[PDB]
């Protein structure tokens, strides 16, 4: 069918700049962290032009989308919905969605700005700082299944959370009461993991696929109970537990992906996938190395391929993201 998958999402600009471990220390921020900007950090916005930055569109969702698209070519491949600013930077990311093909509804918050997000490069490394403004108030519109009707992928990053945990519940729900269809999560940030744990509680149980680092499950171990690579893994496929779907994809940098999967029988099957050497002194930036990751696997899952073969395919379109400036397109 013509939309394959359905996603909601905070539609983001993002501002990149190589900056010095210094201006990580007077913003208050951590090497390789996630987090959305304190008032004090709001500053930091203006300041980066010192570095001379480049614009680029982001948000977690809308790149991996953004990849199955380009890969199924076909007009409304895909489908996103999100809340953007009534603004000059909320018409750039419109226009960018539109000449990419995607299917959109976005909903426009009068009076409040397009959320935009600092990638701060450091070392090798990305720190991340977002304002969300105007996609805080996104809220899913009523004939939302009118808009993904024929789609069998459902997709939610759990930073949507932050806005309301209903857009992403009424989701899985849907989702949920269709055969053949299934609702897939990623855990998107440690933040996410521990502020909203008991909306992901009731969320994990309607889910099918769930994705996230290991920094990210490791937080949800401690949160839940399982604590504890493997171990956590097979942990947390209890969480979407108690033929139907249910499989925990963790990434992990250069490490081997690791899936485990629970079959109708009850049996567990567990893939430790390799990844493919990348030479550090070819990565440019590994902002949106788990974006691209979940796009080129929904893409292959939308076309039937095997879990192993889903890996495959994300791993190859990380890794040419990594190999570019923020999310970038290209294969
Ligand atoms: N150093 C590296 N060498 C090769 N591949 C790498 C890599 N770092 C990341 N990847 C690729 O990226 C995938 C996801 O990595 P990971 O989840 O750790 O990214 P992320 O958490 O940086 C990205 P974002 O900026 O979206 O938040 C891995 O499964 C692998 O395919
Ligand atoms: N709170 C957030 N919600 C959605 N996407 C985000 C958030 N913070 C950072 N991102 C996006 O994550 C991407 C890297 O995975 C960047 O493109 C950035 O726009
Ligand atoms: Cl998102
Ligand atoms: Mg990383």
């Amino acid at each position: 069918g013509p939309m394959r998958v359905f996603a909601i999402g905070n539609p983001i600009l993002d501002l990149v700049a190589e900056v010095p471990s210094s201006f990580l220390d007077e913003f208050f921020l951590k090497r390789g962290d996630a987090t959305l900007a304190t008032p004090e950090q709001m500053r930091i916005y203006s300041t980066l032009d010192q570095f001379n930055p480049t614009s680029l569109p982001g948000g977690s969702a809308l790149n991996s989308v953004r990849v199955v698209q380009k890969l199924l070519r076909k007009p409304g491949s895909a489908g996103y919905m999100g809340a953007i600013g009534d603004d000059p930077r909320g018409q750039v990311l419109k226009e960018l969605c539109d000449k990419e093909g995607l299917a959109t509804r976005f909903m426009v918050a009068p009076g409040q700005s397009t959320g935009t997000c600092a990638v701060l490069i450091n070392e090798k490394e990305r720190t991340l700082c977002t304002h969300l403004g105007a996609c805080g108030s996104f809220r899913i519109p009523e004939n939302w299944t009118t808009f993904a009707s024929g789609a069998l992928i459902f997709y939610a990053t759990a930073y949507t959370l932050t806005a309301t945990p209903k857009n992403a519940l009424e989701v899985a729900g849907y989702a949920h009461g269709i055969p053949n269809a299934i609702f897939t999560l990623n855990l998107s940030a440690p933040f996410c993991v521990e502020l909203y744990k008991d909306a992901m509680q009731s969320l994990l149980l309607h889910t099918n696929i769930l994705f996230g680092n290991e920094e990210e499950f490791a937080h949800l171990a401690k949160v839940h109970n399982l604590v504890a690579k493997v171990a956590l893994s097979v942990a947390n496929k209890e969480h979407a537990v108690e033929g139907a779907t249910k499989l925990v994809v963790m990434t992990r940098g250069h490490n081997p992906v690791i899936a485990a999967e629970q079959t109708a029988d009850g049996t567990v099957v567990v893939h430790e996938v390799g990844v493919p050497v990348v030479a550090a002194e070819k990565i440019v930036d590994t902002n949106g190395a788990g974006d691209a990751f979940v796009g080129g696997f929904l893409y292959g899952l939308s076309q039937g391929k095997t879990v192993k073969q889903c890996i495959m395919c994300g791993n190859a379109c990380a890794q040419d993201v990594i190999q570019h400036v923020g999310f970038s397109l290209s294969f």
